[PDB]
């Protein structure tokens, strides 16, 4: 039983049941190869200068990725094709509010590109979040999803070079006795496609074999705004903020936020007001 593929042009609406539905569910052309181009090289040097993920000159070393691992996040003052392209995606924005609708509003939990060297070995098999939202573990297993993962090829995926594998209905698993690589199955895409799981979708990237290739994707952890994003644009230059529209402005924490609570009171709020509304935060200024 093999990951469902879905046009991101004509199957829409029918992306997010999907993935509710079986765990996974590949959209086919989510990016256009016109953006995977301009990411790709925009990334490219400082993707080449990120040390090993538990650097010690890290002070929140990542002792989980592997040593042939390359991960770059915080990627809107890196790549104008990320902050403009990317973060306006329409297939993106109806999927998440899709997804989210029942909780209020969403933002980028993580953005990244992930590199991973020639033979790269499989990942552990695992659930996302469990490294940085202890919280999410509490929760009731029948909760909706708190937030999802975009895993977008930069570069081809194929069995042979480390594609992503994923358990098909293991979303839903409570007892996890029959996690083994024997349950998966692969997620095979070119460049511009994404693999699109939940926070629960048990999944693991995939031994690279060919001791030649360089495999890359841009993964975007996407999640309710309730939940407290993996990496910080607090640092992001303010140039860069007013030169996005409102919509990327809220996924980067630089908007408040609402809850989808009928009387909602919202967050990250001042006084009663919001975040761009006391900063008197410009949008859409060109650099
Ligand atoms: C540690 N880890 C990440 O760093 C990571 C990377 C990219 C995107 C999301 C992400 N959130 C994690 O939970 C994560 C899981 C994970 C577990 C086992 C092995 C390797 C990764
Ligand atoms: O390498 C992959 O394809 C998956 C990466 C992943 O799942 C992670 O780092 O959390
Ligand atoms: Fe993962």
């Amino acid at each position: 039983s093999q990951i469902p593929r879905l046009s991101a042009i004509n199957d829409l609406h029918k992306i997010w049941p999907t993935v509710e539905e079986h765990g996974a569910a590949i959209i086919e052309s989510f990016l256009s190869l016109d953006i995977v181009r301009r990411l790709n090289e925009e990334v490219d040097p400082f993707v080449k200068i990120e040390p090993i993920p538990a650097a010690k000159t890290k002070d929140h070393p990542n002792h989980v990725l592997s040593t042939t691992t390359r991960l770059v996040n915080v990627l809107a003052p890196i790549s104008k094709a990320y902050r403009e392209d990317v973060l306006n995606s329409k297939v993106l924005h109806r999927i998440c509010s899709d997804a989210f609708h029942v909780y209020g509003d969403y933002w980028v939990l993580m953005g990244a590109v992930m590199e991973l060297a020639p033979s790269n070995p499989a990942q552990p098999l695992h659930r996302d979040m469990r490294f940085s939202h202890p919280i999410v573990e509490y929760l009731k297993p029948d909760a909706p999803a708190t937030s999802i993962n975009f895993l977008v090829a930069l570069s081809p995926f194929t069995a042979e070079n480390g594609a992503t594998h994923v358990i098909l209905g293991s979303h839903k698993w409570q007892n996890l006795s029959n996690v083994s690589m024997d349950a998966t199955v692969r997620a095979l895409m070119n460049p511009g496609d994404a693999l699109l799981i939940t926070d629960s979708t048990i999944h693991c990237g995939g031994a690279e074999t060919t001791g030649t290739e360089t495999r890359r994707l841009l993964t975007i952890t996407m999640g309710i705004s309730q939940l407290t994003p993996l990496e910080s644009n607090l640092a992001v230059p303010r140039p860069v903020i007013e030169s996005l529209t409102p919509l990327a402005q809220r996924l980067l924490g630089w908007a408040s936020q609402r809850s989808a609570a009928p009387r909602d009171i919202g967050l990250l709020t001042i006084r009663g007001n919001s975040i761009e509304k006391t900063m008197n935060l410009k949008a859409e200024q060109p650099l």
